[PDB]
């Protein structure tokens, strides 16, 4: 078995000359040689079966990543795992090599208008497809958007991913997310559970502020606090806004807070292309219903340059149906781990 940081990191013959690259969420990621393809690409080690919560993620993640073909959503190029379920413990996922994302990036390194522009055309076409799959990411920021040297975006991280379901949305107030909080939506904190399309819609408007600034829009500190950066730059809801939070609870929180005057984006972003902050407006517009469809944004005037809709394809196969996974025993999730991962297996 080959080691790494003295645990086992066993992937196959075909990957050779391994390189630690982090610890991710259920597991080590390396670097690895492909003898077969003659290109380096990642390998994420997944250890989730002792956990009914890591499986369904683990199956949800696969069963998205290997229905899902496109170019600007993270593919999966290889699984390795046991030949039998008993000898199965862990579950080596192979991807392309991204040699950063966009967290590491904004970290060090000014993006030109250029960049900004590509960068988010490529969100919002990768975007455009999963909701096309009647999918809803719910966990959208910048370190869940891979970059290769020549600035090609890829989506990951589809572990909080739900099948869209607009009609069962509505929540009280001050439901708890797991989400980060930066990047969710008003709604969030208020009334919904994050099943609806405009959720994801918002996350990249906070995305387009940031690439924008090198700062997080919104970084509240509390989810309560969440709400005081929104409302900070948007303002104090409009009445009408306000008339469509039917919760008493919410409703009457946002009117117990001091009226807040918009800041406007030119302000914030004085460097900026005014389609851009047009663009950015309608992204982070309070009222989910009133928000900007993915497909409007990418027609929009700041896009121009890349807009090609017969370029912009949907999903074959939408999920029409909900995942119900959160019932299933651990022994359950992990035979479908083992079914969903099989066409990768010699024979």
């Amino acid at each position: 078995a080959a080691a790494a940081g003295p645990q086992v990191f066993d992937v196959g013959p075909r990957y050779t000359n391994l390189s630690y690259i982090g610890e991710g969420a259920y597991g080590m990621v390396c670097s690895a040689y492909d003898n077969l393809n003659k290109v380096r690409v990642a390998i994420k080690k997944i250890s989730p079966f002792e956990h009914q919560t890591y499986c369904q993620s683990t199956l949800r993640e696969i069963k998205i990543l290997l229905r899902f073909r496109h170019e600007n959503i993270i593919g999966i190029n290889d699984i390795i795992r046991a030949p039998t379920i008993e000898q199965m413990k862990d579950v080596y996922i192979v991807q392309d090599l991204m040699e950063t994302d966009l967290y590491k990036l904004l970290k060090t390194q000014h993006l030109s208008n250029d960049h900004i522009c590509y960068f988010l055309y490529q969100i919002l076409r990768g975007l455009k497809y999963i909701h096309s799959a009647n999918v809803l990411h719910r966990d959208l920021k910048p370190s869940n958007l891979l970059l290769n040297t020549t600035c090609d975006l890829k989506i990951c991280d589809f572990g909080l991913a739900r099948v869209a379901d607009p009609d069962h949305d509505h929540t009280g107030f001050l439901t708890e997310y797991v989400a980060d909080r930066w990047y969710r939506a008003p709604e969030i904190m208020l009334n919904s559970k994050g099943y609806t399309k405009s959720i994801d819609i918002w996350s990249v408007g906070c995305i387009l502020a940031e690439m924008l600034s090198n700062r997080p829009i919104f970084p509240g500190k509390h989810y309560l606090d969440q709400l005081n950066h929104i409302l900070g730059i948007l303002g104090s809801p409009s009445q009408e806004d306000l008339n469509c939070i039917i919760n008493l609870k919410a409703r009457n929180y946002l009117l117990s807070l001091p009226h807040k005057n918009k800041v406007p984006w030119n302000r914030l972003f004085p460097n900026a292309d005014s389609k851009a902050l047009d663009l950015l407006d309608k992204m982070l517009t309070f009222n989910p219903h009133k928000r900007i469809e993915v497909e409007q944004a990418l027609a929009h005037p700041y896009l121009e340059q890349y807009y090609d809709p017969s370029d912009e394809p949907i999903a074959e196969a939408p999920f029409k149906f909900d995942m119900e996974l959160d019932d299933l025993p651990k022994e359950k999730l992990k035979e479908l781990i083992f079914e969903e991962t099989a066409r990768f297996q010699p024979g």
